[PDB]
């Protein structure tokens, strides 16, 4: 605001579940807000997020990034975590953001299954959110758990276990269950606003397919498709999708 | 079971809050269970509900009720519940009847926004759930949310308030903006097992158009519109649905 910029970590409460999260506080009484929200596994300070928020600070663009339930700092299991739990993490984010008294525009961002959760929310809040950036927004989720084939790990998508053992975590049987029937595009597509979507050619985690089906159902979409860029845009591609989500925030 | 019979408070953790519910306990080393759920701004402990538990205690069938969140003895503000977050304490008392060994088949049995809960979750597990009964199901919260009047409290339904004063409670925006895109229908069909709705035709709160809806969409479901009944089943009414009920589940 006009006496104090910089971070704090500051943390919210959905359900009896304490959320941490990074505020980066822009110079001026007025700005705009995003959300940015991360990924299935990931937490709010992978270096993609964290220079997000720092590319959209040095525009005087304020942001938050939390950590979902199930991940980084915040509370509950990661077998725990669904899609829709981290939609209602969301709106818990989103009740804190709405009520700040400097805040002028909202935008959502989200990377991966980051971006479902983004795309869902906007769906819901079409009215209050402004703009939507979507990083490889893992859509196919909802596809993969109705084939049984979740990142190369396998099982009847019929008869869900209780849990799967899933890499080195445990996935709940009720995130596979809730992927399957996600009305993902449904609600998505009911916000009619400016989006953003920025995909990597080379994602073998979700197919820029994903990408080309949400520029299909936005009324108001732009889709950059980032040739040879991998899923997490690293490295050397992490700046150009920096890049396109700030400009299209800052316009 | 073989040593106890009877009630007990069972208390169940979703997140971080706390589910307040009853159990009701038959004899016998193995027996089938019903979850029962309550509606909107009701509790576990309704006339109706817990004519059902005691009834089909007497059949030795065992039940759980609980109170959703937000409601009754359970943790959370009612402004932050929503049917999403209720099908989510319906998933954690699954959860805890799905693995107790005594239990053969379960069943669910949800009244108005209870029967919404309960047949979405069945279309979730329709591999595990073997019988659903719904009661008034309040399906029509769904249009309501989308014409802005929830039981004649009003809103523009393309501007949700934050919140909203509704009679002394204080209902959360989300949960009407949950409530206009709940796909309610569309999970539920999932469930192609057998299906008991009961309906009053005199039903001022839900119409009974809400369950000749579900009985198109099911595979194999049986409708009972019972002529002169309200919305709770009152009166005579009451031992009528309680007694379908019962002998739907057997
Ligand atoms: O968030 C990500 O980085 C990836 C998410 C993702 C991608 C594919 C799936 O099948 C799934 O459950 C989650
Ligand atoms: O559970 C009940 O007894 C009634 C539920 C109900 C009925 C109509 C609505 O619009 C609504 O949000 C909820
Ligand atoms: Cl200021
Ligand atoms: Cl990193
Ligand atoms: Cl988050
Ligand atoms: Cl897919
Ligand atoms: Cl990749
Ligand atoms: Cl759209
Ligand atoms: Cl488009
Ligand atoms: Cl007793
Ligand atoms: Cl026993
Ligand atoms: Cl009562
Ligand atoms: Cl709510
Ligand atoms: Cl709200
Ligand atoms: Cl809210
Ligand atoms: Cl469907
Ligand atoms: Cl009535
Ligand atoms: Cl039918």
């Amino acid at each position: 605001n006009l006496y104090f910029q910089g971070m704090a970590t500051i943390t919210l409460e959905r359900d009896g579940l304490q959320l941490v999260g990074t505020r980066e506080e822009p110079f001026g009484e007025i700005y705009d807000m995003a959300i940015i929200f991360h990924g299935f596994t990931a937490n709010r300070n992978t270096s993609l997020l964290r220079e997000i928020a720092n590319s959209l600070r040095d525009e005087n663009i304020a942001s938050v990034r939390f950590d979902f339930n199930g991940h980084g700092d915040s509370d509950g299991k990661f077998e725990n975590m669904t899609v829709l739990n981290e939609i209602e993490d969301a709106n818990a984010i989103l009740n804190y953001v709405k009520t700040d008294p400097h805040v002028r525009n909202i935008y959502l961002v989200g990377h991966a299954q980051g971006g479902v959760v983004a795309s869902m929310l906007a769906g819901l809040y079409p009215d209050l959110i402004k703009k939507v950036v979507l990083l490889a927004p893992a859509a196919t989720l909802k596809g993969d758990a109705l084939e049984g084939n979740t990142q190369g790990v396998t099982y009847n998508p019929d008869h869900i276990p209780d849990r799967l053992p899933f890499k080195d975590l445990t996935l709940g049987g009720f995130y596979l269950r809730i992927a399957q029937q996600l009305p993902i595009y449904e609600v998505s597509a009911q916000f009619t606003k400016p989006v953003c979507l920025i995909h990597g050619t080379d994602d073998t985690v979700v197919s820029p397919n994903a990408s080309k089906k949400y520029d299909q159902i936005y009324q108001n979409s732009t889709l950059h498709l980032i040739e040879g860029a991998d899923h997490c845009f690293s490295d050397s591609y992490q700046k150009n999708a920096v890049n396109l989500t700030t400009d299209f925030l800052q316009n």
